[PDB]
């Protein structure tokens, strides 16, 4: 029940999702996030037909990663295998994979069958492969897409690239967008005629990221008066950069908190429009409010199809049994609304309590090392569900260790601290944490490109402090020097390698295995304070 901005419709309009990680329920501690997916399709239903009864276009937009992260696609095995359905019943024009389909070989076949194979025509990958069961590997989807609006017949062409992600597994690869543009079949894809370009990409359109910039100098090289309009993701924020006076990029946040809008006019490049009367953009808080004050409709918000999908979700869920109580949270622990050493901060939780309820040896010293990307969400005072496991502790990492003086432990952490890490440790929306009334609710006030007045709603602006790459928990005994096992997730063996090396610590000792309790785990039992 808040004032809100209006959005700029245009000639083209654009709705945007990405980083929803299977949030398709809604959000239950932050209402400003109440609306669930069947509320979006009823949503989007009336903004295509209020946008093709003013002869204009709408393109809906899908960035990736689909799960890690919520209880709704993260409890079945594999992941996704409930929330797809979901996901799937909107009506998606444009969609890439993100890295979180690309984890597991069960996930990226999962995308493959399901996702890709629905929306066929749709699904958009320049720069990933999978590999087919004979053992050749084909494009996951479209390397791109040609096609004309239905409404304005508008010439698009369509790319995807995802960013230059290492840890893919081995049954897909991924090759940088920087590689991608001087392969021959991308000089064969620009040699159509176009009056716009899209590029969808889970890569964030920062220009601190860099990728994207790369891939427009090479673009416009070949079409140097069409707009190009650029989808990214990843990174969790959002953001609208301009890339020039024909050309910008929207991103649209995370967790199904966001829809991103953007709209463009399509008069010709003579006219030397504005960049910022070209183009308009707008986040949406994912609320019923914003639906209904966006559709100018209330009463008649409500769609068959949207009432289907919520009634879906809810079968769903209760099917699942995520909303089965695990607990009761005495108070309110955040990711980054204070920092680590704060005793409100989940990290300081973990390092002071959680983490030392992994099983120990009676004399055993050990200093165990998390990093903090692995934490996904706060945790909020209140009922503690099956659901809430899932969505503040998704991943299924098991523990290794390594046992080493402690003179050589003590050090690791503050190593790890320092240091460009070839995978990003922290929560995606750590990276880009450079900044420029009562009534008003709690939300997030963007500045970007365009301005500081993009949110939908008028917010009390939300702020984050830095955290670090890693957070450890120690259990030593004295200050002596003394074997201490190092004990970490299986994944960051490398980052625990390299800063071992670092500190000129020489082994061939390999990490061997620790605990098959998984962090998710210990928080259940502590939150249930049973065993
Ligand atoms: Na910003
Ligand atoms: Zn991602």
């Amino acid at each position: 029940s808040f004032p809100h901005r209006n959005l700029t419709w245009n000639d083209i309009n654009f709705v945007h999702t990405t980083d929803t990680h299977g949030w398709y329920s809604g959000h239950i501690n932050q209402p400003l996030y109440h609306a669930n997916w069947g509320d979006f399709i009823s949503f989007t239903t009336h903004m295509r037909r209020i946008a093709h009864s003013r002869n204009q276009d709408l393109l809906l937009i899908d960035s990736g990663d689909r799960h890690d992260g919520n209880g709704l696609s993260d409890i079945t095995s594999p992941n996704g295998l409930k929330s797809t359905p979901i996901f799937i019943k909107q009506d998606y024009d444009l969609l890439t994979i993100g890295n979180h389909e690309l984890y597991l070989w069960e996930n990226s076949k999962q995308e493959y069958e399901t996702v890709v194979n629905h929306f066929q025509d749709k699904y958009v990958c320049s720069n990933v492969d999978i590999r087919l069961d004979n053992g050749l590997f084909v494009p996951l989807g479209l390397k791109y897409k040609y096609f004309t609006t239905p409404i304005r017949g508008i010439r698009v062409m369509a790319f995807g690239f995802l960013f230059d992600f290492k840890r893919f597994n081995s049954g897909t690869r991924v090759t940088p967008m920087a590689e991608t543009i001087h392969e021959p079949w991308f000089q064969e894809a620009l040699k159509h005629e176009v009056d716009l370009i899209i590029i969808v990409g889970h890569t964030p359109i920062s220009h601190n990221w860099g990728e994207f910039y790369q891939v427009h100098q090479y673009l416009r090289q070949f079409f140097p008066d069409t707009i190009i309009q650029y989808f990214g993701g990843h990174s969790h924020i959002r953001d609208f950069t301009v890339f020039d006076s024909l050309s910008t990029g929207l991103q649209s946040g995370r967790y199904c908190e966001t829809v991103g809008w953007t709209s463009v006019n399509l008069d010709k490049a003579d006219l030397n429009l504005p960049v910022r009367q070209r183009f308009s953009r707008s986040y949406i808080d994912f609320n019923t409010d914003s639906f209904k004050y966006h559709t100018n409709l209330d009463k008649e918000f409500d769609t068959a199809k949207g009432k289907l999908v919520s009634k879906l979700i809810r079968e769903t869920r209760k099917e699942l049994k995520l909303d089965t109580l695990i607990g009761y949270v005495k108070t309110n622990y955040y990711v980054d609304y204070v920092p680590i050493d704060h005793p409100k901060s989940i990290f300081n939780l973990l390092a002071l309590k959680i983490l030392k309820t992994l099983p120990k040896s009676k004399h055993e010293e050990r200093i165990t090392i998390i990093n903090t990307g692995s934490i996904r969400y706060d945790l909020y005072k209140g009922p503690y569900t099956i659901d809430s496991k899932f969505i503040v502790s998704p991943f299924e990492n098991i523990w290794v260790n390594i046992t080493v003086p402690k003179s050589v432990a003590t050090k690791v952490a503050a190593k790890l601290n320092d240091y460009i890490s070839a995978s990003r440790l922290k929560p995606p929306h750590q990276y880009d944490l450079q900044v420029q009334q009562e009534k008003l609710p709690k939300g997030y006030v963007t500045h970007d490109d365009f301005g500081a007045d993009g949110d939908d709603t008028l917010h009390r602006a939300v702020v984050n402090f830095p955290v670090p790459n890693v957070i450890q928990s120690v259990e030593i005994n004295d200050e002596v020097d003394s074997p201490v096992n190092l004990v970490f997730y299986s994944f960051i063996t490398p980052n625990i390698i390299w800063a071992l090396k670092e500190l000129n610590f020489s082994t061939e000792q390999v990490p061997t295995p620790y605990s098959d309790i998984y962090l998710g785990t210990l928080l259940n039992e502590f939150v249930a304070n049973n065993e």
